[PDB]
């Protein structure tokens, strides 16, 4: 009953071309008309029978208010005869945008000050997670956007992989926010690659396998140590041995200190 203001009323929503569809459901481009009069640009997602518990969900998220976490504004409902309501970032998701800066025409050359400063924007939106005692359980960097000022925000949190799940995760179900600090090292990784797929060679049913012999993500080309250690942290067979997210972020903004202006 209480939660009922997370809905928006379907008829304040338009909405307008696919900008792509998984095997789960699709996202759409739309406008939200506001309290204002003015309206504002979103994006629209949508899946698919006891469904009062995902309604709470989107009310626990609408509280989430941090620069590095997207803000979910509300959700639609078209009767089974529902969609969650995001704002539109026009730079999209991190995953695709390293890929385009490997690329002329597309985003220059992203230089490392700037991987770091992507890695931080993550650090601090899981730290901020973390803190709420909240499991995200799908970290990648095909789940981070990029905000209008380039500022990285962390997106697509739970909604009900296996290259980003932590061993423990894998073997025994068991999930806990260090197992998010083990898809962060991953993401990591991404970013220092440049939207690298993780576990060149290795084969999707042969990682759990992989792993349980000790085998980790390599080190990237021109990396530096430093930030190598880093991600590797996130991987230690032991969860307890990982550090925490606020642990990885105060690492990450000391390195990027370190480093030339
Ligand atoms: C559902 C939430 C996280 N959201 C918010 N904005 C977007 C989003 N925006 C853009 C921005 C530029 C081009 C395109 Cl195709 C989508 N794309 C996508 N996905 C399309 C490519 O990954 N999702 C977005």
């Amino acid at each position: 009953n209480k939660l009922e203001d997370v809905v928006i009323d379907r008829n304040l929503l338009i909405l307008g071309k696919i900008l792509g569809e998984g095997e789960f459901g699709s996202v759409m481009e739309g406008n939200l008309k506001q309290e204002d009069g003015t309206s504002l640009k979103v994006a629209v997602k949508t899946m698919k029978r006891e469904i009062e518990e995902f309604l709470s969900e989107a009310a626990c998220m609408k509280d989430f208010s941090h620069p590095n976490v997207i803000r979910l504004l509300g959700v639609c409902i078209e009767m089974s005869s529902p969609m969650v309501i995001l704002p539109f970032m026009k730079y999209g998701d991190l995953h695709t945008y390293l890929l385009y800066s490997r690329l002329e025409t597309g985003p220059k050359h992203i230089p490392l000050q700037t991987l770091l400063k992507f890695m931080v924007d993550i650090a601090l939106g899981m730290e901020y997670l973390s803190n709420r005692n909240f499991l995200h359980r799908d970290l990648a960097a095909r789940n981070c956007m990029l905000r209008d000022d380039m500022t990285v925000c962390v997106a697509d949190f739970g909604l009900s992989p296996v290259k980003w799940i932590a061993i423990e995760s894998l073997a025994d179900r068991v999930y806990t926010s260090k197992s998010d600090v083990w898809a962060f090292g991953v993401t990591m990784w991404e970013i220092a690659t440049r939207g690298m797929t993780p576990y060149p060679g290795v084969q999707n049913h042969e990682m759990y396998d992989y792993l349980l012999h000790g085998h980790r993500l390599k080190q990237p080309e021109d990396c530096l140590d430093e930030l190598y250690e880093i991600m590797y942290s996130c991987w230690r067979t032991d969860p307890l041995d990982r550090p925490t997210f606020s642990v990885l972020r105060l690492q990450l903004e000391k390195l990027l200190e370190s480093l030339p202006d």
